[PDB]
Order: C-alpha cells, then structure tokens, then sequence
C-alpha cells in the first residue's frame, strides 16, 4: 500500500504561505479534477506539523478545508503578530515579557478549530511537535493511533496547537492544566518533521500498516519559505566579539538558527536516507527563495501587509505552477485516505 | 565485522566525567588485560563529539591517551571556566558580551591537541558537530574518510574543537579563516552524535566498510552526567507566562533545553531504531545521573571543587561497575581498531 504524509513546518505567516498555497491546490483539484467540497487534508494517511505548521496541520485534520484555515489565518494574522509589539523590541521590554501575547494567538486557534475539541474526536491521524519543559524531554502530541500509546486522548486540540507554536523568545510556554506542564515550540527539536513523520509511520503506526516500509511512504513537506535562513556576515562580523545586541538578538536570533539548523539537519538526514533506498523521489518539498528578500531579513513575525502580499503571491504561483510541472504533487491527490478507527 | 563508535556528548565542565571515566577504563584495561601503554582511542573506528565531549574526540584521535586529557582537563576546567565569571552573569554582564572568554579555551585545546595539526594528519576517523552561522546549515568537521567529502582536509583541528564547544551566550562564535564563516555549538543540532554517527558509519564510511548494517554496529555513547534535565517547577510557575528574565536566562536556558531535547530526541530515534531491529544491546550508554543534586541543578559551567570532585567520584565508580558487570564495555575493547588510511 501508498502511505503519504503531509509535513509541514513553522515560521509565522510564512505559516500563510503554507495555507495559501495549500487552498490554491485545494482549487486546483477541485477545477481540473471536477469534485465538490474537496478537503486537502482527506488525501493523506498522517499529517504532521510544527509551530504555525502544527497549527494548520491539527486544522486540516479536524476535518477543515484549507481554505477556510486560510480565511481564518488571513483575519487573524494581524492579530497574532501585531505591529504594535513588532516594531517595540528593543530590549527593555523583552527583558521583562516575551513578544506578543498567548490570547490572540489562542482565539485564532480557537476560531480556526474549537475549544472542545479533543484528540481522540479526530478521524486523521496527526502529530504535533513540542517541547516538555518540565521533564526535559520533547512531547509529540499525537492521535492515539497506536494501542500502546494512547495518552493524549483527553487532550484538547487547542492546547497541542499552543504547545506546539510557543516559540521560546517571541511567546510565552503554554500550560497544559491535564498535566500540570509547559511546553515550547516543536522547532527546537524538529521544524521540518518529515523524519520524525516517517519514523512514526515505520515503527509507530504499525497496527494501521503491518507491511510498512521506506519505499511505500511519499512525503509532501510544504517549506515556509524560510529554509535557507541565516545569520548576515555584516552583523556577525560587527558583533562575533561582546556583540552589541545584534548577535544573539535578545534570543530571537539563537531560535531562529536552532530551528534552521535543525531543519536543515532533518532535511539531510531524509534526503541521504532516500538516496540509499533510491526513493528521492518519494520526497516533495515546495520551498524557493524570494528573489527579492537576502536570506537574512527572514522573521518569524512579519504581518505587514508587503510580507503577507509577496507570501501569498508566492503559494498561488508556486501551486499553480508545481500542479502544472511537477507530477507527484498531482499524484499526491488521486486518492482519498482512509479514516483512522482508534 | 564489528564498528565500533565512541560518541561522547557535549555538557562543558561535565565533561571532566566522560574524560574520568575513559581514564578510569584505561586503568582497568592496563591493570586486568596486562597491556601497556593503552590508548582508550585506539579500539574505536569512529570517534564523534559535540562541545567539550568533541574536544575530546579530537584529543583521543590525534593519538592521546585518555590520562593526558584528563590531566589538562583537571587544570583546564578551573582555567577555561573562572570563578569570577561564573558568578558574574546577573544580567548588565551578559546583555553586552558572552560569558566567558574563548582564550583560555583555545590556550587548553592547545596545550591537550595542539595547535598544527590538521583533519589531514589524523589516523582515526572522526565527526565534530557545529552549526555554521553563516549558510545555517550544520557543519560536520571530519576526517577524509570519504573521498567525496574532503574540504575539512586542510582545517586545523583547534579550529573544529573552538567551533564546536562554541555554546551561544556561552561563547563567541568561532570564527574559520579559512572558510570565512562563524561557527556555534554543536549541541544545537546534535547533542547527542550516536544517531547521525551511525548515520555517518552507514552511509558515508562505505570506502572502509562496503558492509555494513545496524546489526554490526557497537557505539559506547559516555554521557556528562545531564541526561534529567528539566526547567525548575519553581521558576515557571512562578514566571513562564510573566516571562521574566529568569525564564530563559539571557539565552542560557533557551541553549540549555535545546541541548536537553535534542539529546533526548537523537536517544529515543536510537534506541526506537534499535528496538525494532532488537539490537537493543548494540547501544551502550554509561550516563548515570548525581544522587545529591537536582534535576534543575545541573549546569554547563559550574567549576567549583565540589563539583569537580563529584563527577571524578562518579567516573570512577560508575568505570568500576561497568567493567564488572557490563560485558558489552569489555567486549569493546577486545581488538583494537585498525587505523585508517585515506
């Protein structure tokens, strides 16, 4: 059998990007291929996420269209990511509070899914990546798919989608009152979780798929337009010393190259995994640089209304033009999953 | 045949334990087996690190004996981390410079290794992880056992052990004349090298192993004593929504908890992996944990004599038990590895 999984990183409103070009294909299949209320999440098997990723991902697995997740994350972007605390960093205020606040981010949640929505009221299988900062560990929020781990069940979806987008700097760890814990963004450990996804797939959900191996899994990592991130050789050079708030930049800048760091790494570790079973073609990432921005000015916050046009401009073009090309991104649609019995 | 790796994790001073420990079973070994002149580095076909745990990995493979280390790292550890500076973090100090200086690391890594010598003159294959701040991506400082692989030939090792022990808000970024690149801890990425270093045997060191499998592959992963660590209870209940500085200490708890979680991620993909090869045994892990400190307690940089004489107490009784009953750690010093000629 074909088991596909949908990844999909995190980065902010490059999370809009995600959506964006998630409802383009949406339309895409249903104009050319003629169907009625196409959802983009009832075509695969899994669907991991992480931060606005994991978000989207518990979004499309609660049984909701793209397009109304991106009608949701569109009114509520500007909210998440106010420019009001955008443009008052500093340092003064990050030394006493992290940016922005939990609420508005928790009403987008909450609009976008529920509130009394738990794991185990789900039809799709999901994983969503954080970090359990009581015991030290990571924590996957994940449906119980698996007999053998089936905690979680009583958990709402919206405190996973808040574990999981809780960034270390730019939010503050999220409360899960369940298990008297808090959690931080899944970036730390995984922001692409295409690995993790397949590992999952191979050993985990193994009572769904008994005869499950590397060759029979397709992957369609939608990027957010942030892989190639880092960190500009004017500022390092200018601040590699003591470093006037330019290295470092209150922690923004140790996040943002964890999360690409550990991308990067993930990316590598299935790219050379495939290229020894000769399955790279099994993997499917949409991601390109914007020809206009350096690979230096990528924030994870940015809800000005350039950022959010040249995000959204990118996922119509880049759907319509990978459905166009590439074969397997049409592949990926032929057949619909099959819902998950827990 | 049978590889053997020896990955040694990244924890700064706690490392002091990794290098008693290889001290101590250097001992053992010359006192049971009736050798002479033991080198603990020369039984191993790969020997990858991260931070302090890849300064020794590249000590061990220039042909050191575990004893010469562990008596620069006795003089080293009250020298690389002063006192002074480790009580004079409050938060004025670290807002403008990084704690710490990175001389008196690269006087030590040139009094243990040297300061000549490149990844070209070493006889034993070996992996440095470290996260490259200039591209973003993770650089794998290793030998060239690879022939596709070759552009660390010309690199000196002091320059990968300064990068790789590069902990953020701990110390500067490295910088590489010769790539013209900034460096930073590999423990952002790997703090754990077991898994990318059974990767790396797997699907690079093919030239020497055409052969290999899971089934044969033996990895003596010596942790630094920080396995269980967690955020206090104390502190987010008292600031994880406030977010004061407490949490995430100018960047030291963000890099701590990175470490943490991706070690524990890297353990649980290795040992689900060899769990479901039932190569359980394969895995041999001597991180035990302190019986008189918190879980919250355990830090990067803590030089004092307490707890200096705490993980030298540890090492040695932890080698003492191991080798007696542990089969697995005398089966890996058996037959020594033979060296490797690019």
């Amino acid at each position: 059998s074909e088991i596909k999984i949908l990844s999909l990183n995190g980065g902010g409103v490059r999370g809009l990007f995600t959506i964006t070009l998630l409802a383009e294909l949406e339309s895409i299949i249903e104009k050319r291929e003629k169907c009625e209320n196409v959802k983009i999440g009832d075509y695969f098997d899994l669907i991991t996420g992480t931060s606005i990723g994991g978000i989207l991902a518990l979004g499309l697995a609660s049984g909701k269209s793209a397009r109304e997740l991106k009608e949701a994350f569109e009114i509520n972007a500007t909210k998440i990511f106010p420019l009001k605390r955008f443009k008052n960093k500093q340092w003064w205020n990050l030394l006493r509070r992290s940016i922005y606040e939990s609420e508005p981010l928790y009403d987008a949640v909450k609009s976008m899914i529920g509130e009394t929505i738990k794991f185990e009221d789900l039809n799709r299988r999901v994983m969503i990546t954080s970090v359990n900062l009581s015991t030290g560990k990571p924590k996957f929020f994940k449906t119980p798919h698996n007999p053998m781990f089936t905690m979680d069940r009583e958990i709402r979806l919206i405190d996973a989608a808040m574990a999981t987008s809780a960034a270390p700097t730019y939010f503050k760890p999220h409360y899960i009152e369940k298990l008297e814990n808090y959690f931080a963004d899944g970036g730390l450990v995984a922001n692409n979780p295409s690995y993790i996804g397949i590992r999952e797939v191979l050993i985990d959900m193994k009572n769904d798929f008994p005869d499950a191996k590397p060759e029979n899994i397709k992957v369609l990592n939608i990027g957010t337009l942030s892989e190639d991130y880092c960190i500009s050789p004017e500022t390092l050079s200018k601040n590699s010393g003591k470093g006037y708030l330019s290295l470092w930049n209150m922690g923004e800048r140790i996040v943002l190259s964890t999360m690409t760091a550990n991308q990067h790494l993930q990316r590598f570790m299935l790219l050379r995994e495939f290229e020894a079973l000769k399955i790279e073609k099994n993997y499917v990432e949409i991601d390109e640089t914007i020809p206009n921005e350096a690979a230096a000015e990528i924030t994870l916050d940015n809800a000005s209304e350039g950022c959010l046009k040249a995000l959204r401009g990118s996922g119509k073009k880049l759907a319509a033009e990978r459905y166009t090309k590439n074969e397997e991104l049409r592949n990926f649609f032929l057949k619909k999953a099959e819902p998950f019995v827990p």
